[PDB]
DNA sequence: AGATTGTGGATTGAGA
DNA sequence: TCTCAATCCACAATCT
């Protein structure tokens, strides 16, 4: 295995799955429409490295703030559910911009926090 | 068969 | 020097 860190926006995969379900029409989100939203975020994520595909897929069940709910709910075992954010379980801080290099080479087009944009 | 989903074991390494 | 978000992977389902 060859563990490398890439050049990905400088917020947090909470931070992002987080704004794209909260401004989703319904406040929901199936796995496969997250992961096209997000790479409508940032050209970062339109390059060819994909392994933040799978990130994202561990950030929604690893932290609690992410709540499933079931596309049918006669069938528990299902997949392809929608996934909710429980905005009252984030940590606040994971929402800041993050200071990585890729912040620091352009502060400017970077919104300093998301939280505007998560919470009502 | 086939591709994706949902969850977790585990290591990595820059920010602090 | 220590934290934990980032990242790679297996597993065991469903999905097709
Ligand atoms: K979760």
């Amino acid at each position: 295995k060859n563990y490398q860190r890439y050049p990905k926006p400088p917020y947090s995969y909470l931070a992002m799955i987080a704004m794209v379900i909260q401004n989703s029409p319904e406040k929901k989100l199936t796995l496969s429409e997250i992961l096209k939203e997000i790479s409508t975020l940032f050209p970062f994520f339109k390059g060819n490295y994909k392994g933040w595909r799978d990130s994202v897929r561990h950030n929604l069940s690893s932290y609690d703030c992410f709540v499933k709910v079931l596309k049918d709910p006669g069938k528990p075992q299902g997949k392809g559910n929608f996934w909710t954010v429980e905005v009252n379980r984030i940590p606040l801080e994971l929402l800041k911009r993050q200071n990585t290099a890729v912040s620091r080479q352009d502060e400017t087009i970077f919104a300093q926090d998301l939280a505007p944009y998560i919470f009502q």
